[PDB]
């Protein structure tokens, strides 16, 4: 909390975002990830000591966190609905249990309460966001925690919603730590609603998490593209080069664009298709296969780019490096 876990320099390696196509990725590339993530919804508490699985990949903190002892954790706080109760208190005792059972663990740990705050379909009020954000962080020091969880204000970056309507939206630098966004399919707009959050974080004085990330509508084992977000109709081949160019060379070169304020990302590596709330016939859009060790030539250029020393990767100094 209040900046103590950013780094000073380099950016964040972590990946998500459920326990099984985190574990997959570790075995694939041969690698402890530096940062791990997964999700719990406030309500129910959902995914936090025990299996949620609600058809976009299983959710265990408990498992994540013992499994992956010596990384970051990070994890997306959903309302499911609910955030105007949450902000008149109805949940302030799970709100507690989260704080206290994320802050026994131990390490750093980063919080996306509320994560895709300005999504319509996340039935969010301005100030029931607003609310609970100062809620939230001033809990945490309440607590005792401070020094071991780190407060994500993240936006949706989704080019079907209109620009231009942040503020409403924020809560105030005093108790944020990270501005964060979702890199999915952001040439569908030229770039311009990941662009707008990055110069919001800039204006702020606040560090950018790309805390959701995939090539959305590819495929990486089969190698292809689709231009329809709904279905995946009329899928395009792709060679793995062109898969390369068209997704991954740009999402690095924004890290690169906003170097002043990228500190961390979290690359979702996933078979999006093979979970049931992605899968066909598609009644919640198109997401396709993001796994990079389903590819040769993607999985080497993801293990070249990451390897570079901008990036901060898994050591026995990890921690110190984060603030911790
Ligand atoms: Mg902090």
């Amino acid at each position: 909390l209040d900046g103590v876990l950013v780094p000073e320099s380099g950016i964040l390696v972590s990946v998500g975002q459920d326990v099984d196509s985190v574990n997959d990725y570790a075995s694939a590339l041969g690698t402890i990830p530096a940062g791990v993530t997964n999700y719990v919804g406030i309500v129910n508490l959902d995914g936090l000591n025990s299996d949620a699985d609600a058809g976009a990949g299983r959710n265990n903190i408990a498992e994540l966190a013992n499994a992956y002892p010596t990384s970051a954790l990070v994890v997306g706080v959903s309302m499911n609905g609910e955030v105007d109760a949450v902000a008149s208190g109805r949940y302030n005792a799970n709100i507690d249990t989260l704080l206290n059972t994320l802050a026994g663990y131990d390490r750093p740990v980063y919080l996306r309460w509320a994560y895709e705050v300005d999504g319509p379909w996340n039935g969010h009020s301005p100030s029931g966001i607003v609310t609970s954000f100062q809620y939230v962080h001033d809990r945490i020091i309440a607590l005792g925690h401070q020094a071991k969880i780190s407060l994500v204000w993240q936006v949706a970056s989704y080019c079907p919603t209109p620009g231009g309507q942040l503020d409403q939206w924020w809560p105030g630098s005093e108790y944020v730590d990270w501005v964060g966004l979702s890199y999915f399919a952001p040439q569908d707009c030229n770039w311009d609603r990941v662009n707008e959050a990055a110069q919001f974080a800039r204006s702020k004085g606040k560090p950018l998490f790309l805390n959701e990330s995939t090539p959305q509508r590819y495929q990486v084992a089969d190698l292809t593209y689709s231009a329809d977000p709904a279905k995946g109709t009329n899928r395009q081949s792709k060679t793995s080069q062109q898969l390369w160019d068209e997704w991954f060379a740009p999402y690095f070169q924004f890290m690169s664009d906003n170097s002043d304020i990228v500190k961390g990302f979290t690359y979702i590596n996933a078979d999006w298709d093979s979970q049931w709330r992605w899968a066909a016939p598609y009644n919640e859009g198109y997401w396709g296969d993001s796994r990079v060790q389903a590819n040769a030539l993607i999985k080497s250029n993801w293990q070249q780019e990451i390897a570079k020393g901008q990036y901060i990767n898994h050591s026995e100094t990890l921690f110190e490096t984060l603030g911790y």
